[PDB]
């Protein structure tokens, strides 16, 4: 599924992401835009044998089990495939653990490269939240 910008913002606010750990909704919508372009099916294979899954591109090496990642840990206790659902619940709950893992949103390289320090409020423009 491909979320519209405001449709995703609403869904994220609904799952408690706005201001979570001090990160405004704009930050999350922006991270999702550059990590997967709002595509819940997005997957990126890495050269280290791991794969990033879903709307927030969660990595299989530590957060989910895809059964094909060497020395992988399943800290979110879920199959990576559940992160490819049209329902973002799984991704959000897992993301909530990642953002609290000692690096803030720096855990998402796309957020760091394209959202950090910018006027992230713009990503919520036109949204009736």
């Amino acid at each position: 599924k491909v979320f519209g910008r405001c449709e995703l913002a609403a869904a994220m606010k609904r799952h408690g992401l706005d201001n979570y750990r001090g990160y405004s909704l704009g930050n999350w919508v922006c991270a999702a835009k550059f990590e997967s372009n709002f595509n819940t099916q997005a997957t990126n294979r890495n050269t280290d044998g791991s794969t990033d899954y879903g709307i927030l591109q969660i990595n299989s090496r530590w957060w989910c089990n895809d059964g094909r990642t060497p020395g992988s840990r399943n800290l979110c206790n879920i199959p990576c495939s559940a992160l490819l659902s049209s329902d973002i619940t799984a991704s959000v709950n897992c993301a909530k653990k990642i953002v609290s893992d000692g690096n803030g949103m720096n855990a998402w390289v796309a957020w760091r490269n394209r959202c950090k320090g910018t006027d992230v409020q713009a990503w919520i423009r036109g949204c009736r939240l």
